[PDB]
């Protein structure tokens, strides 16, 4: 009850060879295993967490979706407008949380609630 209309996240995916598009600005072929992109997944939480790098920043840098131009910025969504594993993940976050590994269709994701 009173939920906002809408948040607004950060993400950084890691795809695996059963992403829906196994492919992304970073490779056009993404092999590794869901595993894999766990075990990566989990290296970046770790870097956030001891403050040795910024979240956007490795968003930037390392994140398989387009966003990774925008910083990793998704933009503000409603509910309905995301794929509903990441779309509960956000919208369960309190601002300015950051998500563990969350599972989708696209791949791995960290999520940072930003508004």
């Amino acid at each position: 009850q009173g939920e906002p209309a809408r948040v607004r996240c950060s993400h950084l995916l890691v795809k695996h060879s059963q992403s829906r598009r196994p492919s992304s600005w970073r490779q056009e072929q993404i092999t590794r295993t869901q595993e894999e992109a766990l075990e990566l997944i989990n290296g970046y939480i770790q870097k956030i967490k001891s403050g040795e790098e910024d979240f956007e920043s490795l968003a930037s840098q390392f994140s398989d979706c387009s966003s990774a131009k925008a910083r990793g910025d998704l933009g503000a969504f409603s509910r309905g407008q995301m794929q509903k594993p990441f779309e509960d993940a956000s919208f369960a976050l309190r601002t300015g949380e950051m998500s563990g590994p969350v599972f989708t269709d696209s791949g791995i994701h960290i999520i940072l609630r930003t508004e």
